[PDB]
């Protein structure tokens, strides 16, 4: 049946057949619009490729050229023909937007012949040939592997030899030679074979390829930031080109109808006199303001301002669009909701709502939760800003404070950042080849590029700040040096930008917390009104709580008590609990530290005002609070006074094989049920004044680690009570308490009924039931995992993202089981998942009480749970 | 409800209910036996005591002092009375036959008075009174706790006061001397509370204590054992007393309808005139053969021997029959199946089946399937026996030899054997309290305890060997040493023992492989014949297979490929290639391994015999294979071109927290696929060649392991299959092969739908699973676990009986998922599991195509295998 669909043939509600692309190609078209005229292959043949063998069936390439007919039949010229001919692009786009990630190809069907009917039929061969050194340039680059520096140096030398600083400064000279240099390049990279002078190849070629471009190694890594399913696959567009590199009066623009970083009202873009769409995009050449194209073609703009007032009308969103004007007549190729920064994205929707165009609820959902990261990312200090020495500036592509070690590579850069270093990545083009890098970047440098180039929306979209178009930088690559202001920094050196002045500077500017705005907390009122879940946070200290508690968190989910151990007026008590032999000896030790963490129970209840907090008994094993170090094994031994060949014999008794499945936690609680009461009595009797002390009311949860068998944490809770009971009695309070489990280990989910029958509450921590699920562990993990994202078998972090289908399992049967034994029973997600939104969505749909998170990411789960009702 | 039944009351049919010594009283007394008349309170009683916080209800009470007055009008005593009272038996025996887990009282209704009106009565004071210190003794212990230890003693210093050498030599004024001392032992410990002479609150107090038995320490780490569900309790029964105490006419005793260790036909068991039977159960004295009882009192003799044979007869089994005469009349106490050794419980069944009396499915079904474990014990070097220092000797009352390092208690004894010593327990008497070292010994040797004991049974039954009462040895308990003919032994000497002739022998006897009988190999046919499983075995050598061969195993189920590296001739090789800078550098250094892994495959090629194999590919961590050694480390590195410096760098990357968990296994092939490929050659070569030569046909299994995720085993699947046809197309072969994966990470069973599309058969490694499904390790379980089964926390070990309940939840859903789309899918379990019987069932009745055991436990799964096709 039909693989082939014509513009006109589609609509934006036919964007899983033919793309974002092509359905707003063919929107465009069905709204008059002047859009150069095309068809579109379906996400369906794309398919069919990989399963025709990475092959097109007879059928599909009928139906192809079939269509292509169509098009000369409509323009009035043959596709590669030798004396006028139809000139194509051929464009790549998935189901959803993944800016510059897969490739397109420009100016498909001129061969050598051709080249040569274009230049005479048009009268301009200095136009001819640039569109096809184009052509051999990135077909060749997309088609084959022949990389651009080859061709973007040659393009380099040649300028240089020839004493030009611009493209439009090539005679048609030079570019029939970078003609003949672009075919040898080819020629060359391929032991022999020669550039594909027929348009059937030509043509069949790039679709295959652009089909390819779906698994760019690029393309897995936006696919995985962005939680998208690499299976979706992408359709080829094959459009029927419009020509900018004409002249003066022709030219290449994109623009934002607002400004994705500010967030601000009106036209926001740039445009290229004379050039094609990739110089701008590709972020290849620096482009000028589109106040040029207003000032110096009024009228085209004003077309131009129109029809983009237009579609964000009919699209009720900030349009990206790109644009070409071939001698005075403007023309759309594409539009889209723009990639903006999170500061930007909320602007717009308060806007959009403000005006009426959309509503609360449209606004609250349109945001990408996870952007909400960026608002609190620290920026610079005035004073140490208004000090810092300026070297340069260049275009404010993308906002944020960034200070950093500089690298002139990504996989360098994502290792220094990976290492613990704060990285500035310094390249010649903005590219999004290097997003490896931008990711791994506080911060991004470059000599060319503008803010319409892929890598700025993208770059706007991660939250990296971004500083393009530098052409004062020169790039020593061999040294690995770069040159600006009066000096040459070296690979490390600390350079800083600013993405909101543009200015840059030498040396490493000093950073403040960051203020919350505005349309921020309003956007905040919406998603906290049509939420249900409640947003919890991970937290061990008052002072996080504070924290969490001002972005507007409503309880502690997860809090941690390690750290009342460890500390040096706490690991003393403990040692000596572990090296003694009575079990007296060991609850006498331990008691010790009764008023230190009750103390710690009190701080964190004043801090915390009658929010729940669920407080989590001692977890991992023995061996992590011994000394391994003979110097204080030694102290500790006369500490007590036993022969240091005890200690180190408990010691080498206490460690584990594995220790993320010792003798710790409920294990551990069972052996030594004094732990267990010792935590009780403090929790207790910090709970019982702190409210007798500030009467709001408290309810304390207590939460038992590492269950697996519903006798196993019986045998514990039956501790826990009558310890609670006691203090109880002793002060006299009637207090209610909460004992229930984390749910960490499968089989304590695949009981979940089971364990119910004790647990008052559930507390998913995926985090480790990941582990446990997987058979990885997190740390040692990072050894493979890299391995396998660029080879697509895990297309995302699942210690970053639940893995619903499997993890997930196991997270529902827990709660369909341990419900159907309790059906009044509260269940909450805490672990780094509790804030990643598809978690989170996900929690709210399996029938989550509340999901915890990171003081910092409190806004990203309330947002996440806002979108994760209304889309239910 | 009827919490009581009357023994006229029950048969064989109300054994859930009536318990196992229930419903034989019942039967028996049907048949009308000289039963003494009693009466049996259910088990239910037992659960609804517990249920009722551990007391006994009103209507309990009432249905127990009802029988207890129909007793008293049989019996023409009003019960414990003053003048001619009524004393009792209160008598334990759950559903499940725990031979002496369980306590039982003797005599109770006695105290200062009723025991003068009794002598008065019964005109015979001696008896009168040994019977009142009995009562006293053997409540005190069981009611409250007072230890044998006491009483046993005191009762030592007056036969050492009073100058005797027998318990009966003793006066009844030793008597009422030794009666008090008594009650001076238990108020001791009563806080100024005296023992009771309420024949009213003796026996609730008594009763409440036997419910409590079924929790005895002993019991539970029985129950542990042999599988008995901890829920089932225990039913309680007050039975009239007959008299083995009374005089040169009465006696008690036990005796088998069949030799119980080498089924040899015919009477077995001993005899002793004046006693109550605890004397002989308890292992406390030792008594002398039934020959006895066939001199003394031949009536009673050939009453006792109709009786077995009409016993026998009746259960179609070898009864463990209890008899007491008082005063020249017999009466039976007891019967039941009489647990043997595997040796023993072979014989009957052929035997019996053979007679004309089971059925050849009967005498499969009631062989307890993992005793056949004793069957493979090593035996006596006969050359290094005839040198054998031979020492003493006495009853032989559990065959094997038994060799290793003495300890003088249970848990020394136990202790020693964690560290990993083969231990012989020495002690005092056979009692069933020793346990956990009748477990952990090598066998046992006793001063004093006959063959027909409760301890002697439990060890023959566990097939460990036992020498009972050596009248001989003198334990010194303070300095752990015992006087035996030659020598005094030190807590730690090695010596062997006999149990098939209860000699001694002073040293550490040389040991051999052992043979089967022709009786479990008739045996082995009826297995076959009637089970459906396959069944193979965990083999990685020739040596291995034909052994796995011979005893049953058809072919393998899981080679492991590891020490095809572990070996000399071979590390060098992977520690060549770890270091291999390139991965050029690799596929070299991997290539030599070729030849000899080649090998080690044609090798088992022409051991199979066409048997099939699955071949595991490499699992663990490469800092498995590197020195871990400083000096180790830099003898490697002269030999490859570095120094310490570059090896420790290495060596110290390689290394992981958890490498149980770790970069290893199927992870590894992801980013080295040289191995796989490496590996895919040794295989496929050496098959085809073998197939070419012997002209026998193969088709090799592969399998990859810690695979979580479907892409991911394709991955590895596709070097796989690029590697095996490229083999074939070298060889002109048509040679096919298998494709599997094992499920070992919970992530696999959950999502097996997803794998079995990738995989061409499941096999279940039951053991990593279990580790996963538990969240913990069994390198480091012994630290908690022994809490968990004395807390009943866990009631079996997770690492030997699967875990049905959870971890069986995701083999059946691996083995549903994985068939929904592979319905031809063959699974197979590769554990430890694979040889527990218990285990094997569930493996049978979901669809195991196969069970796979180590070559030494595959008589298990074969019978095993046999008995569940059977029962289901
Ligand atoms: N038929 C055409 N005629 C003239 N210019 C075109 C044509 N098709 C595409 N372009 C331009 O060439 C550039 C590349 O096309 P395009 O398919 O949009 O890829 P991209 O913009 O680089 N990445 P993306 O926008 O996310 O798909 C853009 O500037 C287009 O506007
Ligand atoms: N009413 C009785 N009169 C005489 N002897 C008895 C009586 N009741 C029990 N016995 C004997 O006392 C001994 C112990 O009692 P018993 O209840 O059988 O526990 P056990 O044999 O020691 N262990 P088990 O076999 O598991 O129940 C046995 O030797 C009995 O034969």
């Amino acid at each position: 049946a039909k693989w082939v669909y014509k513009f006109e043939e589609g609509n934006a509600s036919m964007r899983n057949l033919l793309g974002g692309k092509g359905c707003n190609l063919a929107e465009m078209t069905i709204l008059g619009m002047p859009i150069p005229q095309g068809f579109t292959v379906t996400t369906e043949a794309c398919t069919e490729y990989y399963n025709s063998g990475k092959q097109i069936t007879q059928e599909i390439q009928d139906q192809i050229f079939e269509a292509i007919t169509w098009l000369e039949e409509l323009n009035g010229k043959k596709f590669g023909d030798t004396e006028d001919p139809l000139l194509v692009s051929v464009r790549s786009g998935a189901r959803a937007s993944m800016p510059g990630m897969m490739d397109t190809i420009l100016n498909l069907g001129l061969n050598d012949v051709a080249v040569e009917g274009f230049a005479k039929k048009t009268g301009n061969p200095r136009f001819a040939y640039d569109s096809y050194r184009r052509f051999i340039q990135m077909y060749s680059d997309v088609v084959m592997e022949v990389p651009k520096s080859h061709f973007e140096k040659i393009i380099d030398a040649m300028k240089e030899e020839k004493g030009v600083h611009f493209d439009t400064d090539l005679t048609a000279d030079d570019l029939k030679e970078l003609a003949e240099k672009f075919k040898a390049v080819y020629k060359e990279a391929m032991n022999g074979e020669e550039f594909p002078q027929e348009p059937k190849d030509q043509l069949m070629g790039a679709v295959k390829a652009v089909f390819r471009s779906w698994d760019n190694p690029r393309a897995i890594v936006y696919r995985r930031m962005n939680d998208i399913p690499g299976d979706w696959g992408t359709a080829v567009n094959v459009q029927t080109m419009v020509f900018g590199n004409k002249g003066e009066t022709s030219g290449t623009g994109v623009a934002f109808t607002r400004n994705p970083s500010t967030g601000e009202k009106g036209i926001y873009g740039e445009y290229l006199i004379n050039a094609q769409g990739e110089d701008v995009v590709a972020g290849v050449r620096t482009p000028q303001p589109i106040t040029q194209l207003e000032n110096d073609m009024p009228d085209c703009y004003k077309q131009f301002m129109d029809l983009a007032m237009k579609l964000e009308k009919h699209f009720r969103d900030m349009q990206d669009m790109e644009f070409t004007i071939e001698e005075g007549k403007l023309y759309f190729l594409q539009t889209r909701n723009g990639k903006r920064t999170a500061p930007a994205a909320l602007q717009i929707a308060c806007d959009l709502v403000d005006e009426g165009m959309i509503t609360e609820e449209e606004a609250v959902v349109r945001i990408e939760a996870k952007s909400l990261d960026q608002l609190l990312h620290p920026t610079f200090n005035p004073a140490a800003l208004k000090a810092g020495e300026v070297i340069g500036s260049a275009l404010p592509a993308s906002p944020g404070a960034a200070a950093g070690k500089v690298y002139f590579t990504a996989d360098e850069a994502k290792a220094a950042h990976e290492k613990g270093e704060r990285v500035i990545l310094v390249r010649l083009e903005t590219s999004p080849e290097d997003i490896e890098g931008m990711h791994a970047a506080e911060g991004i440098l470059t000599v060319r590029g503008g803010m319409t180039s892929h890598a700025a929306v993208v770059a706007r979209g991660m939250g990296t700040c971004c500083v393009s178009g530098c052409g004062e930088i020169k790039i020593n690559e061999e040294a690995k040096t770069f040159e600006l202001g009066g000096h040459t920094f070296a690979e490390g050196d600390y350079i800083s930008l600013d993405g909101s002045t543009g200015k840059i500077y030498k040396g490493d500017i000093e950073t403040q917390e960051a203020s919350v705005s505005g349309s921020f907390e309003r956007i905040m009122v919406w998603a906290d009104k049509f939420r249900t879940l409640k947003v919890r946070t991970n937290a061990d200290t008052p002072e996080d709580t504070l924290n969490a508690v001002k972005l507007g968190a409503e309880g502690i989910g997860l809090c941690r008590t390690e750290h009342m151990f460890f500390e040096a007026d706490r690991i003393m008590k403990i040692r000596k609990m572990i090296l003694s032999d009575s079990v007296e000896a060991r609850e006498e030790a331990l008691n010790e530290l009764i008023p230190f963490q009750k103390g710690d129970f009190k701080a964190m209840y004043k801090a915390l005002e009658g929010r729940p907090m669920t407080v989590r008994y001692l977890d991992p094993p023995l061996h992590e609070f011994v000394p391994h170090t003979e110097e204080e094994q030694a102290e500790l031994a006369k500490n007590m006074g036993l022969t240091l060949a005890e200690v180190k014999a408990k010691v080498d008794e206490l460690h584990e094989f594995n220790p993320m499945m010792g003798h710790r936690g409920c294990r551990l609680a069972v052996t030594y049920p004094e732990i267990a009461k010792m935590q009780t009595r403090a929790v207790m009797e910090a709970a019982i004044e702190v409210k007798e002390e500030t009467g709001i009311d408290i309810v304390p949860e207590i939460m038992i680690p590492l269950v697996g068998e519903k006798k196993e944490l019986k045998f514990v809770k039956d501790v826990v009570v009558e310890v609670a009971e006691q203090v109880k009695k002793e002060k006299g309070s009637d207090m209610q308490y909460h004992i229930g489990t984390m749910i960490e280990i499968p089989r304590a989910a695949l009981t979940a009924d089971a364990i119910a029958e004790e647990a008052e509450f559930f507390s998913f921590g995926t985090n480790d039931l990941t582990q446990m699920t997987f058979g990885f562990s997190r740390d040692d993990a990072g050894k493979f995992l890299d391995s396998y994202y660029k080879a697509k078998i895990y297309e995302s972090d699942p210690f970053a993202r639940l893995d619903q289908t499997g993890v997930g399992q196991l997270v529902e049967m827990a709660v369909k089981k341990g419900r159907q034994t309790r059906p009044g029973l509260k269940c909450g997600i805490c672990g780094e998942h509790g804030g990643d939104p598809s978690s989170v969505e996900f929690c709210h749909k399996v029938g989550l009480n509340y999901v915890s998170c990171s003081p910092f990411r409190v806004p990203i789960a309330r947002l996440a749970a806002a979108q994760a009702a209304l889309n239910n």
